[PDB]
């Protein structure tokens, strides 16, 4: 085996439902089944297999550990994973490390698993590279150094990683990590728009390029977008311009006013979300989602943009289509590629999460549209999981 | 690994009963396994695995999504796996895509998924090879896009598939799909008697040909009866001229008056129903089943012609044996052959649903009869279940 | 790979425990698995593996498919198995074939599975080559053609299997079958005490003969001892003359009176006994096992001799352990070995069953000793199986 | 493949929380696993997997038998294993071989599985390569022969062994076995304080040298350290001289007056210790665990010494960090090493017990510490576990 690199995309021109991984379709109490509660679900494939990772609190649904899931950091969160298609069970699921924030990626050669767990004002991120615990990065900010929550990226063997910290209702200026079998042989400081950096979601342009759509909790509904040369390794940040504003919540669509780099307002809170490439011949697509409601988690409309600058152009994002109605939960999204035999799988991927307050258990779906033929997006996804059985 | 090609078949005259797959055996209220609820279940064999492949309701028993499992078509249903002699539980699937129409097939080197979800006025069928999704089909009639709910075939690489599309009381002229690596690179547009063809059972008739027992939902109690030339990509249709009527409901066999090509009588409804070759040097051998009861889906019977032309025979086909008694369900039946170290074996399939319903939950067994060895055949299949339990 | 072969037998002069395989210890009403009903194990070993193998009633425990499980022929039997060493339980296991009696062997390149289903006055053995089904065999005296319960035996490609019909009350004359690749390649008539002979367990005593220990039902407490030379393909058979009878039910030890010939008495009813071979360069051991009790299925003795003809020595066997106490159940027994390295590993495995009678469940644990080091056999096995909860 | 041997660590000055394996957070009776009931874990790693062991009773929970749970010895006691990251329930693990008390290692080609069962006065040691049992030894002092609990060590084929035989309260002269593809080709006789020495938790010093921090129940808090050289096959044994006293239980740190030979008081019980070495170039790390109550089973911490002599060094040890705190349960600790591309990741696993007394269910969580990264060790594991449930 050899290093994997970005290849041109797989043809097509619309993306279509592909799968539903729904676990608490099987956590009736009338039922004989143990999908374990999780979030921040995503999905990292390798050359001959896609693994559906996500972070579990260690419990199951029919259980007796519901008490502290709507949480996201604790003692006992973990990284775990399945084969994508499997349902993550107790006895499906592997369990890689301790994480109450991760991410993951395979190199061509070998799987890199990323593992943030520690106290709030010194949390660590731990590298596993294989079955080896490698290497850690420590909190520079002391406030919830975190990660991207979706794939890292490899080039020659070389893997790009998002991380940050700082306060989730101020200042988080992320950085990048280059990783290599496990180790980090760089760090990656990213200039211009830093003010607030979190939960990107990256992907490559080209072999020079990765780009990443990510989260503002602070200050704007607009993503900060990152554009890193993986040859110069050096990254820069400013503020998508399109009047499509990606975030949640956001103000209505082109109504903040001024020149790209204005915040403005409806800044606070934010989500982590979904941002794929599809690379061709002489022109990039560039596809992301959003939740239909602009204030709540709730539904996930598909997006995409043709070539141009996303930090100078304006132009509002076309809609592409509906992958969850408003009626449905929309939280996280993500961007992944599965890797045909010649060319690459643009995939969307979303987080439904099953959410009735913290006095019963909190959990969710996976839902994956990919890049597939022609035409336009067709069918809507719904977790079918009624939360009182 | 290199393409496959249809061979010789392993030497037999008599099918025996080889497994029963009864998940269901399991899913008592007092026991601690998650069968998962199917329909429509097939099995597909690549040179050193088969597959039984179904399409779930994303629903196990014992559970509380009973509710919504005698329908076919929703937003969760997808098509799931195993490997042969598994039982198919939640653990043990694994899920490929969302479809409530599925079929695969290996051509030497990787498994081609085929699965048809969507609206029923605009449906589509998508193609996944191995991880990857590679391509899609659309709906051409607008009435619920549907394709074989068993293997298809591969030769040489070119995989052939059969899609239809059209009223279940009307109209559903068929066409072939001719895919190669996951991508459809040829259409193939039958000719003949193409009023109604669905859910056609195919399999190699030689290197040259392919040929389909199908169901008429509408006219005929005859099954039109495909012969696909996969060298020159010409197929045609006409109905099976045998008195021996294969769909459900029928008439009394040689009731229907006229030439090869008269409908006539009890036509409305239909059943898929199973079909297989075997191929000998100087003979050619089909075998088929249908249900024991004429208007119920009741027993299933296994019927054999040697040589001839089944458009033009009128001969009634031979009575091989009982594979379902009267007393049992005899719902779907399929033809799939098993890779044997350098000759075919030939196999039939049978659905054996459990019907208690609407207000209880809606899955199947499946039964498996293969050619072995000389005499008759000798034993019956029962599933078991009781579905009170 | 290439074709296996009888290697000289490890070293070591003493059996000791190996290891328990106790499904049940985890079928409580109070418990969250699935472990199946199974009677007739034995186990199999090739190059890299040994699959643990049953007749399962295609139920579980807990479960409501009780009744029926003290028969043994049903149209729900089923050959399974699992790598030895897991838990057999719904989803652990693979399901081969329809069978109400079995065998299975590794030829050095695949496994053969063997399973004999169909009704009584008819019954049919069929022969599956890995995932092939490949021949079959018919009932040649109409009562209930059966077969080895233990693992056969292949040389150079060959498998050797006992097979038997006739009535469990009178006479009841085995043949051999050779087998090939799946397929049956020769007849083998046995000559000499042919009377009666049922549930061999069979070994290799060189690279020239195959030795079995049978058992009579009907005449005689003595087992009939089967040797196959497999290089010129004929069997001859004569009832062990040792004073140590095998059998249950049998007399007292050395009270039948006359010649080797003699039957005499108590000879109605019988077991399956364990038997396998020590192979040295110019010695060879036979070891055998007998219940404690001599009219019960209670307990297990484990006993050697050296050299000599088992036709015609009346010694008594060295008593070398109990392997099961009078306390504990002591049903079918066998031989089988572990492929080493260099060597091969003689073991005796033991059916323990949980018997309540037929208005409970009814199933077996699995006891294994085998050959290892020096010394004397020092522990006993037991359950540890309630069968009230 | 060929034989492995002892490489220089990987770079690293800190343990961090690497894993927790807690499979009683799904054994509610609310909830539908079966995690087995276990105590004395361990992990060992091969080149490309590690395998967490540990013994069973035989008994999973929710379960019916939890009475005897708390005692260690028995008739149905098993080793068994799982990949580590992987719940060992009933389905997940493997059973090896009866056991009460166990060890096993890799040597680059295969596993070496150690177990000891049998009754009190003439115990038995029984070793199994890969699949074959293969050897054993026989109990030398008549008083429950015993075991590692923990990981042998293997170099160029050779896999060293701790065994040990004799009075809980008095004397247990422990040997050392030399084994070679499953067979003992030599006895190591230690020389020195030998009064009383168990449970050795052992790792390669160098290429020359294993080293082992041992327990005496009887005499001392000090634990005897053990230097195999295994070149020449001698091993010596002196007490630690180190006031960090180790043994639980224990005086004062630093309270045993006298020189470094000195038993002196509390000596009476004890524990299996952690420990595992961090090679350098021109540098040795020698890593220590012991319980954070000097009296009780509670709590669990890290403490480290660079260079020098155990046997004369009187020097404290440096408490490295806290990974169980006093309010969490902390019993057996092991050594173990991951091996990554070039170098080797030492480790620190925890028993963490869930003792309820004799009136209910008794079984173990594992955590797990490994060597990663610079600065301090930054988070305490919880099990999560209320035994109510
Ligand atoms: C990226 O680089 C590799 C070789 O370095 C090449 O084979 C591949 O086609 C390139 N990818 C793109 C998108 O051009
Ligand atoms: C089909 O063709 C392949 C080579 O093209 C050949 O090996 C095979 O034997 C032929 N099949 C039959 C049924 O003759
Ligand atoms: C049996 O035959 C093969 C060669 O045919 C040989 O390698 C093996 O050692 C022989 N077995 C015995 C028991 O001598
Ligand atoms: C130990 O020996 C082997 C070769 O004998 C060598 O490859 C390895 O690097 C040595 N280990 C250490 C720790 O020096
Ligand atoms: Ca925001
Ligand atoms: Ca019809
Ligand atoms: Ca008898
Ligand atoms: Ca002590
Ligand atoms: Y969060
Ligand atoms: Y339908
Ligand atoms: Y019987
Ligand atoms: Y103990
Ligand atoms: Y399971």
């Amino acid at each position: 085996p050899e290093w994997t690199y970005p290849r041109l995309s797989c043809p097509g021109s619309t993306f279509q439902k592909a799968l539903l991984i729904s676990p608490h379709r099987f956590g009736e109490t009338k039922g004989n089944s143990a999908p374990l509660i999780i979030r921040e679900p995503f999905i990292a494939c390798g050359p001959k297999e896609c693994k559906h990772f996500a972070l579990t609190h260690y419990a199951a649904q029919p259980g007796g550990y519901y008490n502290g899931t709507r949480g996201d950091r604790n003692k006992l969160r973990h990284l775990i994973s399945v084969k994508l298609g499997k349902i993550p069970t107790v006895e499906n699921s592997i369990f890689h490390m301790a994480a109450w924030s991760g991410s993951a990626c395979h190199d061509g050669k070998e799987w890199t698993y990323i593992g943030v767990d520690g106290p709030e004002n010194n949390a660590l991120l731990k590298i596993k590279y294989g079955e080896a615990y490698t290497d850690t990065y420590h909190s520079y900010a002391n406030n919830i150094l975190r990660t991207q929550e979706s794939a890292c990226n490899c080039i020659g063997g070389n893997c790009y990683l998002m991380i940050t910290d700082g306060s989730a209702s101020g200042i988080s200026e992320c950085r990048f990590l280059k990783i290599r079998e496990g180790r980090i042989i760089k760090e990656i400081f990213p200039t211009g728009r830093v003010k607030h950096t979190e939960e990107c979601t990256c992907g490559f342009a080209s072999n020079k390029t990765i780009e990443c759509a990510c989260r503002d909790n602070s200050y704007t509904a607009k993503r900060p977008f990152v554009k890193l040369n993986v040859e110069t390794d050096t990254a820069e940040i400013r503020l998508m311009c399109t009047e499509t504003y990606l975030d949640t919540p956001r103000p209505d669509d082109g109504s903040i006013t001024g020149p790209c780099e204005s915040n403005g307002d409806k800044g606070s809170g934010g989500i982590k979300g979904g941002f794929v490439h599809q690379r061709m011949a002489s022109k990039i697509g560039r596809w992301y989602s959003r939740t239909m409601s602009k204030t709540k988690r709730m539904g996930m409309g598909l997006y995409v943009k043709y070539d141009g600058d996303p930090w100078t152009d304006s132009d509002a994002l076309a809609l592409s289509g509906v992958m969850v109605s408003m009626e449905e939960p929309g939280w996280y999204s993500f961007g992944f590629e599965i890797k045909d035999k010649k060319c690459d799988v643009p995939c969307i991927g979303i987080e439904m999460v099953h959410d009735g307050g913290k006095e019963t258990w909190h959990s969710a779906a996976t839902a994956i549209y990919c890049l597939m033929g022609s035409g336009q997006l067709l069918w809507d996804t719904v977790t079918g999981v009624d939360m009182a059985l």
